[PDB]
């Protein structure tokens, strides 16, 4: 805009493009993401009175020229660009804990607003210097709707389920914890056939007895190839038993059964968690 001095262009967007830019007046740095109905209106006004330290804040929001601009708290570096840079070495397991419990108490703050973030990816997780990681991108999706990451998409949205729940962002970040300790994309189809295949391969084809309704969905099909399901202990080798154990609960297939948030919280997993800092190169 002519308010802010877009610095630098620091990535995409579903919806639109994200700028680093300083309010040329407050001298604050800040993340201005510019959009190409009216609930999406009244929704955007829901996320800016959504304040938790694992949620990166909507400062402002400008609606003018038939535009919308939204204003966020500028974070220093992105989940996918600190997993790159970690990838020789591997983030240390204290930190993938500590990352993870935040984004359940962030994930937990949200679900019990009855917000949903729908799509998570390690490009809109973002950290900071002092160890917090926070949810950026809401999808700002239910609200707005009609190359794309299916990467972290949960089994009941690819098989043309319209009305998702909280469950959807369970999965999605069981799928990065499992990239943090891997250090390789659990499920990485390139299409959506591909993603649910990929899926079925590594967790067994669903079925009526693990998923009850499956057969009914709109987009299954009794064709579908019937994998047999293969053991956590070689789809994420490195994690010990309690994490083993937290990730089985995050990937379950139904919905209903999938861990919540809250519940993902107690899990024995993180009875010696920490917040470790981490070695930020910005
Ligand atoms: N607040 C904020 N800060 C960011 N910082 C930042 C991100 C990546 C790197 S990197 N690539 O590691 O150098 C550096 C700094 S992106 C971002 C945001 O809200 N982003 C954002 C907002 C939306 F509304 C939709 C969306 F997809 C992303």
């Amino acid at each position: 805009m002519e308010n802010f001095q877009k610095v630098e262009k620091i990535g995409e967007g579903t919806y639109g493009v994200v700028y680093k830019a300083r309010n040329k007046l407050t001298g604050e740095v800040v993340a201005l993401k510019k959009i190409r109905p009216s609930t999406a209106i009244r929704e955007i006004s829901l996320l800016k009175e959504l304040n938790h330290p694992n949620i990166v804040k909507l400062l402002d929001v400008i609606h003018t020229e038939n535009k919308l601009y939204l204003v966020f708290e500028f974070l220093h570096q992105d989940l996918k660009k600190f997993m790159d840079a970690s990838a020789l070495t591997g983030i240390p397991l204290p930190l993938i804990k500590s990352y993870l419990f935040q984004l359940l108490q962030g994930l937990a703050f949200c679900h019990s607003h009855r917000v949903l973030h729908r799509d998570l990816k390690p490009q809109n997780l973002l950290i900071n210097t002092e160890g917090a990681i926070k949810l950026a991108d809401f999808g700002l999706a239910r609200a707005f709707g009609v190359v794309v990451t299916l990467w972290y998409r949960a089994p009941e949205i690819l098989l043309g389920c319209k009305y998702y729940s909280t469950a959807v962002d369970i999965w999605s970040l069981g799928c990065i914890f499992a990239e943090m300790v891997t250090r390789r994309a659990l499920f990485p189809g390139d299409s959506e056939i591909d993603q649910l295949f990929r899926i079925f391969r590594t967790l067994g084809t669903p079925d009526e007895v693990v998923w009850p309704g499956v057969t009914s969905m709109p987009d299954y099909k009794p064709s579908f190839p019937k994998w047999a399901r293969q053991d956590f202990s070689k789809v994420v080798p490195p994690l010990d038993e309690d994490g083993r154990s937290l990730l089985s609960q995050m990937l379950h297939y139904d919905p209903n059964k999938r861990i919540s948030a809250k519940a993902a919280l107690a899990h024995p997993f993180f009875q010696d968690v920490t917040k470790p800092v981490p070695h930020l190169r910005l």
